[PDB]
């Protein structure tokens, strides 16, 4: 409602940047207009001329001469228009955000294609955080998010979490340190935002429930902080019905959502997108304008043509094939764990994503059990230390990936792990 509270002085100071009044006064004027004002290099010099890309369960994608010249040239900072338009309709279909027709100044929904979802997240953190600011999140958390927040000098306040994600009662108790009106008084530093991964948290695999999301949103309104919904496993949920998102209930315009195609379409193409209130999305776009400039035009056109041929039906059919694969992988790793973890460890069933979070019994720290003993036995799993702000503290947890391993490999790996646990007790 007052977005200036969430924008640093540096971010607010940004002004719009190049490739400007050249391809817009010419994108509506007469076809007889001569322009020597643009800053585009001549694309006829570029060496790639055509492309043919085959697609499984889809029409082959072809870039002819003219399309290739577009794919190899600069494009708009927020993304190419046909991809932005498709993605906007997808967000309306999946989330029907309340903010679609709000005035810009009070949070009109806006989208930005980013060079991966983490780029959007990083620029959002940089947009908001002054040194000393307080921010809320639940540990264990994605190590990359922790490493992104560390140099910004914010105080990370841990919110309790269990098998159903963030525990609202813990958030409420933490927030009771302040009065709601303190949010309009920056002297004692009410939290600027809550960050969470609401589906298939990396590393835990746990997901938030609908009732808790509603409680959390009410707290975000009461103490007027933003919700940063980092949802890269949104399309990798094993439940038949997806839990409503924070975006879908965001009547205030206080949610910034990051979506990713890295798990379902491609991680290497570096294409994700942000959805959020226009004043905040605009600050991110302005930062992109002086940084990457835009996501690869070529990769955007690959994805946009794929998605347009698929339609929303073909897209959802693809996600359902991917869910089917990962859910079978999940069943397989759970079977191996049931077989070989013998009351030697505890674990919750992942609700989404690609990781199993294992607590080993009777051992206080497992990085020595793995990085020393397990490595020479030919098995590797990741100690949980890296997913806490204080990574030097001992952790009895391991993160095991089921994205790729065959059932045989899982059986072997957990046999080895079981032996090591038993001979280490």
């Amino acid at each position: 409602m007052n977005y200036a509270r969430f924008i640093t002085a540096a971010s607010a100071a940004r002004n719009p940047s190049p490739i400007r009044t050249m391809t817009d006064i010419l994108s509506r004027g007469p076809k007889s207009m001569i322009s020597l004002a643009g800053g585009l290099p001549n694309p006829n010099m570029f060496p790639f001329k055509t492309a043919v890309i085959t697609v499984e369960n889809g029409k082959t994608i072809q870039f002819g001469e003219e399309m290739m010249k577009r794919a190899l040239q600069y494009s708009p900072s927020a993304g190419i228009p046909e991809l932005l338009s498709w993605l906007k309709q997808l967000q309306i279909k999946l989330h029907n955000p309340p903010t679609i027709h709000y005035p810009p100044s009070q949070g009109q929904m806006d989208l930005c294609v980013t060079s991966g979802s983490q780029q959007g997240l990083c620029k959002v953190f940089e947009m908001i955080i002054n040194p000393g600011d307080n921010v809320l999140l639940d540990e264990p958390a994605y190590s990359g998010t922790l490493q992104s927040l560390h140099p910004l000098g914010c105080n990370i306040i841990n919110v309790a979490s269990d098998e159903s994600g963030i525990v609202p009662d813990s958030l409420r108790d933490i927030l009771s340190r302040w009065k709601p009106e303190d949010a309009k008084n920056p002297q004692k530093n009410t939290p600027k935002f809550l960050y969470t991964v609401p589906n298939g948290n990396n590393p835990t695999g746990n997901s938030l429930t609908s009732e808790r999301k509603k409680e959390i949103y009410e707290l975000a309104r009461k103490y007027d902080f933003l919700i940063i919904e980092d949802d890269p496993y949104y399309f990798l949920q094993f439940n038949k019905f997806r839990v409503p998102t924070f975006l879908s209930m965001d009547v205030d315009g206080r949610v910034i959502r990051a979506d990713s195609f890295s798990k379902i379409i491609s991680s290497g193409l570096r294409i994700g997108f942000l959805t959020g209130p226009k004043p905040l999305i605009e600050r991110v776009i302005l930062h992109i304008q002086v940084s990457t400039l835009h996501p690869s035009t070529f990769n955007q056109l690959m994805i946009s043509q794929l998605l347009h041929e698929w339609g929303e039906e073909g897209f959802m059919a693809h996600v359902d094939r991917v869910i089917d694969f990962y859910s079978n992988q999940k069943d397989a790793i759970l079977a191996a764990a049931d077989k070989w973890l013998t009351g030697l460890a505890e674990w919750h069933v992942p609700a989404a994503g690609m990781f199993l979070w294992i607590k080993v019994k009777g051992i206080n720290d497992v990085k020595e059990l793995i990085e020393e003993k397990a490595v020479k036995m030919g098995v590797l799993m990741l100690p949980g230390n890296a997913f806490y702000v204080d990574s030097s503290a001992p952790s009895p947890y391991l993160r095991a990936s089921f994205s790729s391993a065959s059932p045989e490999q899982m059986d072997v790996a957990f046999q080895v792990l079981a032996q090591l646990i038993k001979e280490s007790l």
